[PDB]
């Protein structure tokens, strides 16, 4: 148990507010908005995994999303004011009591799907799956209500690429490359099946050969500094509908629910059998989800098929893993393959090659 961080089960911001009795219209209106330098792919409404990571000496525990849409670390911050309340309910770094903090001071924001953090950088010791580097993270000082107010993750861990980070710093899995500490410069994400308990793994340095089978295909990236590849077909059942002249796609640890463009997805939601629409969201009565046909993506030469029980989410009060989400150029039209997509899929991340795996994703 090396490099490995464990993954914990935690109830999402929109099952929070389910479980509240909020409406499926009011929800999506008001904590699931994407707003018109790196590109935003994410409003962690939807995530419901996060690692625990240590910040200083001693070491302060916090929460955080593994993120590969973004390349920054950040967590709130004790200089965070009174007029952000979503601070109170979280973890806050002190550099008060770390020995290793070091000053830096500069400003950063970091945008994101519902709004923007702020704060400015400093300097730590930061220990993630045993592994020890000194890095360079955000303090928030204003951290929003939308969704963090209700968030139970403190932070976010960007496990992308150094040109999509703010304010040019290293990030974490850079500097861990640098110590020449791992077997292969990869990591790798799996997620077990969606329950109450049950959480999963990121592998830092290789893959888990508990947690898969068969073989892994890899996909080479298509865009020098992101997680990004070409799909060349997206299928409703037998028939392939989308993707046939090639769709970016953006395979994202971040955000749980798979995207396509808003047009390309109604498209799709119609051949599905699908009526009923909530903003992005489209949700289905529970009694017609084991006839609803499976959907497929074409991914360097090979499908990668959802059944009906992978893209549907049964929360007590179904709503599909779908949604819409139209980034414009020059970025382009993106698909995002959520965690949906990897909780199936055991996916490695692999930096030498600049390259992205997928196996088949299994128990223990
Ligand atoms: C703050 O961090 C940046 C990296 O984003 C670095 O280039 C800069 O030199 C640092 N500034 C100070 C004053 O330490």
């Amino acid at each position: 148990s090396f490099g490995r961080i464990l993954l914990k089960k935690m109830p999402s911001v929109r099952e929070i507010l389910e479980e509240r009795g909020v409406d499926m219209t009011r929800i999506s209106a008001e904590w699931g908005e994407f707003i018109k330098s790196p590109v935003v792919l994410t409003n962690y409404l939807d995530t419901q995994y996060y690692g625990e990571i240590g910040i200083g000496t001693p070491s302060q525990t916090f929460k955080v999303i593994f993120d590969t849409g973004s390349a920054n670390l950040w967590v709130p911050s004790t200089k965070c004011g009174p007029l952000y309340t979503a601070c109170e309910i979280h973890n806050l770094y002190d550099s008060s009591e770390s020995s290793s903090y070091m000053e830096n001071g500069t400003e950063f924001t970091i945008h994101y799907g519902s709004g923007k953090v702020k704060g400015f950088l400093s300097q730590d010791v930061v220990t993630v799956g045993g592994i020890i580097v000194t890095q360079t993270f955000g303090e928030v000082t204003e951290l929003p209500l939308i969704p963090f107010m209700l968030a139970k993750f403190d932070g976010v861990l960007g496990m992308g690429f150094p040109a999509q980070a703010v304010d040019g710093v290293i990030p974490v899995f850079d500097h861990i490359l640098s110590q020449r500490v791992l077997k292969e410069e990869v990591f790798s994400v799996y997620y077990s099946r969606e329950s109450h308990l049950l959480g999963g793994e990121v592998v830092l340095g290789g893959s888990d050969p508990q947690h898969y089978q068969g073989n892994f295909h890899y996909v080479s990236i298509s865009k020098a500094g992101s997680w990004q590849i070409t799909m060349k077909g997206v299928s409703v059942g037998p028939a392939t509908l989308l993707c046939e002249e090639g769709c970016m796609a953006v395979v994202d640890t971040g955000t749980s629910y798979i995207s396509g463009p808003t047009s390309s997805l109604q498209l799709i939601m119609q051949a599905l059998g699908v009526k009923e629409k909530r903003a992005n969201n489209y949700v289905v009565n529970c009694s017609q989800v084991p006839t609803l046909p499976d959907i497929s993506f074409y991914l360097g030469g090979r499908t990668y098929t959802l059944s009906n029980m992978d893209y549907v989410q049964k929360n007590p009060f179904c709503i599909l893993a779908l949604q819409g989400l139209d980034i414009p150029p020059p970025t382009g039209p993106v698909w995002v393959l959520g965690a949906t997509f990897i909780r199936k899929f055991y996916t490695e991340f692999d930096r030498h090659n600049n390259r992205i795996g997928f196996a088949l994703a299994r128990a223990a």
